[PDB]
Formats: C-alpha cells, sequence, structure tokens
DNA sequence: GCGATCGC
DNA sequence: GCGATCGC
C-alpha cells in the first residue's frame, strides 16, 4: 500500500503508510476513504481520511 | 445519524 | 461500548 501525505495529531507532516483502510460511506451516497494510522514518533493510532482515488 | 473500522 | 475519522 501506498504511503499517504498525512498530518499526525502531533501536528506534523509525514507520508505513511496506513495500516488498514476502507470506505465509509452511508448506502447511495459517496462517502470517504479512511485510513488507520500510527504516528512514528509517539505511537498514537489515528484515522485519517485517505486521497478519494486510494486504492481499497 | 449514517456508513466501517478498531484501539482503547 | 465509545471516540474518532468526513461530508452530507
Amino acid at each position: 500500500m501506498k504511503p499517504v501525505k498525512v498530518k499526525t495529531p502531533a501536528g506534523k507532516e509525514a507520508e505513511l503508510v496506513p495500516e488498514k483502510v476502507w470506505a465509509l460511506a452511508p448506502k447511495g451516497r459517496k462517502g470517504v476513504k479512511i485510513g488507520l494510522f500510527k504516528d512514528p514518533e509517539t505511537g498514537k493510532y489515528f484515522r485519517h481520511k485517505l486521497p478519494d482515488d486510494y486504492p481499497i
């Protein structure tokens, strides 16, 4: 899986590979894609939106 | 609240 | 079982 440019909860921009990705959309609607990331410095897990074209 | 996911 | 993730 490709790295994603995200802002971490610590407030830093990092290109990180997500541990898990999935589509989050109500039925019949466009939604978003979410990834689960781990902050490389604090170990804290966080979710973040993925680009709309990111492979699920 | 909906939608899924999972760390806590 | 809740918070947190987006955009309605």
